[PDB]
């Protein structure tokens, strides 16, 4: 209930966290009863001794899908697209057989047949990129397994954004960055704002990967804690966002297209029926799990956001880990931002300790 309380119970969690796992920085936000509280600890520069603030920014990596997501839920509340769309209709250029039946819904959702998890290292432009999914070969047919990968929901965000004439980072920083007053997230780090961008580490030393092709798209947004503990505000309750497009955008995202065991998949973001078992979602994050691919049973139609949800996102980068998770019902939410990259289901029993303790 007070502020010492909610400091107390964030604490006795986060610090032997971080000194299990070995993390040198993170920063962590919880809503309670809609209102934010923001904690920081350690480092975000080791060698310069900088520590974490509340501008620290915190590489995303697929919590990144969730802005993907949002994004694409406005360009249908625009009348720009529409997820039952073909995927031909926004790229004319895949003329392979394959691709017919393939919708919109199917990349966003990773239920296309079978597209790989990345991007191929060798793939640095469109004409690559074009001849990559006009020879691909699909396992299944549209819409019978989900395969989570970053080649689907990437492309998703590509073509989400073709009718408005933008780039994804200019369309992503027009209608739901500056709308929502994100004016520490990114997706391209400015010069200016270098000295707040943490370095990531890896068995104990400084990591850093140039992005490669669809990154802004599946993995590439940096945030602060403030700025992510606003997101998850606005996305547990758009009921005080002005912009209209944003604000059933943000309920689209969070619209159940598939079910998939326990879990139904949204726009970037993943849900569960609350209440549950922590288990489910603790076993849920493992990688073997994760990445597998799992018989997909359609919603007709997509059944509404439903406030009694479980409703999370974990991403990693080589250098960090993040994780989000909010409960619309209960008005409580979380924001876990590390610059380490450490096991999901540790994130996620460590963010179900402090929202049971909490509620």
């Amino acid at each position: 209930k007070t502020e010492q309380q909610i400091a107390d119970i964030v604490n006795r969690t986060i610090t032997p966290l971080m000194q299990e796992q070995a993390i040198p920085g993170m920063a962590v936000a919880v809503i309670y009863q809609g209102k934010p509280y923001y904690f920081t600890w350690g480092k975000a520069d080791i060698a310069n001794n900088h520590p974490v603030t509340q501008q620290t920014l915190f590489e995303l990596g697929s919590v990144s899908k969730t802005f993907n997501g949002v994004l694409g839920g406005d360009a249908i509340a625009r009348g720009e697209i529409k997820l039952s769309d073909p995927v031909t209709k926004y790229w004319p250029e895949l003329t392979g057989k394959q691709w017919q039946g393939i919708r919109l819904l199917h990349l966003a959702t990773y239920t296309a047949g079978g597209l790989p998890l990345q991007i191929p290292d060798d793939v640095r432009d469109k004409a690559a990129l074009l001849h990559f999914y006009q020879n691909w070969q699909p396992q299944w047919t549209p819409g019978a397994k989900r395969l989570y990968a970053n080649s689907s929901i990437g492309l998703f965000g590509a073509l989400a954004v073709k009718p408005s004439g933008m780039s994804y980072e200019e369309a992503m920083t027009r209608r739901v960055l500056q709308p929502l007053k994100l004016a520490h997230t990114w997706i391209t780090v400015p010069q200016n704002e270098q000295k707040d961008y943490a370095w990531g580490y890896r068995e104990g030393k400084p990591v850093h990967v140039s992005p490669g092709q669809l990154d802004a798209e599946a993995h590439g947004v940096k945030s602060s804690v403030i700025d992510m503990a606003r997101w998850v505000q606005a996305n547990m309750d758009a009921s005080h966002v002005q912009e209209k497009t944003l604000q059933q955008g943000i309920a689209l995202a969070q619209s159940r297209y598939w079910r998939i065991g326990d879990m139904y998949q949204g726009l970037g973001w993943e849900m569960l029926n609350w209440p549950l078992k922590a288990d489910s979602i603790i076993n849920g994050s493992d990688s073997k799990v994760a990445l597998a691919a799992l018989p997909a049973v359609e919603v007709n139609p997509p059944a509404p956001a439903v406030k009694a949800s479980w409703v999370h996102k974990t991403g990693s980068t080589g250098g960090f880990g993040s994780y989000v998770a909010f409960v619309p019902e209960k008005n409580l939410g979380i924001v876990m931002l590390a610059n380490k990259s450490y096991p999901n289901p540790v994130r996620v029993e460590a963010a179900w300790r402090i929202l049971e303790k909490l509620q």
